[PDB]
């Protein structure tokens, strides 16, 4: 229940290119590296010899493959992916010792989806059916797993910022965090949606209507590199960070329009403030806060990209946030747990923190309605 030695360190990645897990599909098993994404709900894998791919799903070689005779098309601002739906037997070698029949989208055509030079060939959507394509009747992988086996309905992620981490399926491993876990309610089961109730730059409040911290929505997404903030919030966030760091920078840097560079080991972390997000707690009028460092929002590419950016889809707590914490996707109890990661990067002066309880009133007002 609190120990899963087989699953520790089962994630790999490259900075900026997400985290992937090894999976097998079909009989006999075809091994594939699969992007772990809590911000989507489709299990989709390369199914054709696209030049960027090390390997791909070869349906003809699998005796357990079943055609669903239906296509799916997933557009993005940039490009897209499109594929043919089927089901096959699925395992996770460094995961629970089970095999499940799952929906799989065999990707036959894509644009700006696969990355030139990456070691992954598909995507594992870990969120809920509501945002699955083409519709909510296509059961996501994790639902299928829970329905078909005795695996408990939760998973946890330790992302360590080349890069590594752990995906514990069906439980929590207490060696992956220190201190206590703090839980925030899943507002609605589609994305992993939560509510931010207060934001502090260097222990100083932004004094904004908290309804806008979640303008549209706030989600926990392992497929996004950045901490992403709603336009109005990003505007005020930058402004405060800008004035907090008036110790030493181009204008385009703050909009992600260019990079900023320093000499090896001369990176000024201390001229940058800590950032605290207060999340809604499990108890009426009770919240807690998570605190990340510039280590998190200044991502190396010594040249670094400012890892905070504006959005029209709301707040996104991506790898910037997640790399500081052990994160528990407690689906059975409709809540997300946060604790200090036993692997997060810090200095001798400041470390990542999860603290509570705090008294916060009108937290429901922070939740934006359709
Ligand atoms: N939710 C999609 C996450 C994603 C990001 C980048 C990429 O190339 C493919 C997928």
């Amino acid at each position: 229940r609190g120990s899963f030695v087989e699953m520790v360190d089962n994630l790999r990645g490259k900075s900026g290119q997400g985290y992937y897990v090894e999976m097998t599909v079909g009989s006999p098993p075809q091994t594939l590296n699969i992007l772990v994404d809590t911000g989507s709900s489709n299990f989709a894998v390369g199914a054709a010899p696209h030049p960027f791919l090390h390997r791909y799903y070869q349906r003809q070689l699998s005796s357990t493959y079943r055609d669903l005779r239906k296509g799916v098309y997933v557009p993005y601002t940039q490009g897209k992916w499109e594929g043919e739906l089927g089901t096959d037997l699925v395992s996770i070698p460094h995961g629970p010792n089970v095999t499940v029949r799952a929906n799989i989208a065999a990707i036959t055509e894509s644009d700006k989806f696969f990355i030139n030079g990456s070691n992954w060939e598909g995507i594992l959507g870990l969120a809920y059916a509501e945002i699955a394509r083409p519709d909510d009747s296509l059961e996501p992988f994790f639902d299928s797993l829970v329905k078909q086996t005795h695996v408990p309905n939760l998973f946890s992620l330790q992302l360590c910022g080349s890069v590594g981490g752990s995906m514990i399926i069906g439980g929590i491993d207490h060696s992956l965090y220190t201190g206590s876990l703090w839980y925030t309610p899943i507002r609605r089961e589609w994305y992993y949606e939560v509510i931010i109730v207060r934001v502090e730059i260097n222990g100083q409040d932004l004094k904004m209507d908290c309804k806008e911290y979640n303008y549209d929505k706030s989600i926990v997404d392992s497929g996004t590199t950045n901490l992403r903030l709603p336009k109005k919030v990003f505007e005020a966030a930058v402004a405060s960070i800008k004035a907090a760091s008036s110790t030493e920078f181009p204008d385009g840097f703050w909009l992600g329009e260019q990079l900023v560079c320093w000499q090896a080991g001369t990176t000024p972390w201390n001229i940058f403030p800590v950032i605290s997000l207060y999340l809604m707690g499990e108890v009426t009028n009770q919240s807690f806060r998570i605190t990340i460092l510039p280590q998190q929002y200044l991502r190396p590419v010594d040249c670094y990209k400012f890892a905070i950016s504006q959005s029209s889809t709301g707040t996104v707590m991506g790898a910037v946030i997640m790399e500081g914490f052990y994160v528990v996707f407690d689906r059975a109890r409709k809540r997300i747990g946060f604790a200090v990661s036993a692997c997060h990067v810090h200095d001798e002066f400041r470390t990542a923190a999860v603290e509570g309880p705090f008294v916060t009133l009108d937290m429901e007002d922070c939740g934006y309605n359709i």
